């Protein structure tokens, strides 16, 4: 009810964690549970391929249709762009019906 | 300057005309040129096809282009239509520039 693909089987949960590794031990053994570990992080890289399959459009509408534009007028930012302070903003919702077809 | 492709050899003009149908001669020879004619005129269909070579956009540019669009709002009358006596009519010039490229 969100939108989208409702799917029985969709794309799987990637789950990932840090080792723990821990600190230095007490010289004489316990049987309790290590509370005491060298704290770290980790970082990377993530890559997502996905490929999309289109459905192209057949009309014989003769009239030109609406389309998604950006403004053409002049103005102090771009739209989908960062600041000058380097912040990446997305000035509204833009959804996917636009070209049209007979009922 | 007016626009549009400069052709060494362009698409040749198609020259078309009614043949002359002369009406009843006198009875008599006479060397002077015919000026009476049957009245007439011709009617058909014509085809044109022409295949346009087409260079595609390759842009890397990250925000929307300015498009081409119809107005989504109402009216009471959709651009590039008849009205209702059947007259056709064009609301306003579209050019070709609305992509871009750098420079």
């Amino acid at each position: 009810l969100m939108g989208g693909f409702g799917l029985k089987n969709p794309p799987p949960q990637i789950l990932i964690k840090n080792t723990p590794v821990p600190a230095n031990p007490p010289a004489e053994f316990s049987a309790t549970k290590f509370a005491s570990f060298i704290t770290q992080y980790s970082t990377g890289q993530v890559s997502v391929e996905i490929e999309w399959e289109l459905q192209k459009e057949n009309s014989k509408r003769w009239n030109p249709e609406v389309q998604y534009t950006s403004n053409y007028a002049k103005s102090a930012n771009v739209d989908f762009t960062v600041d000058n302070n380097g912040l990446y903003t997305e000035p509204r919702p833009i959804g996917t019906r636009y070209l049209t077809r007979p009922l």
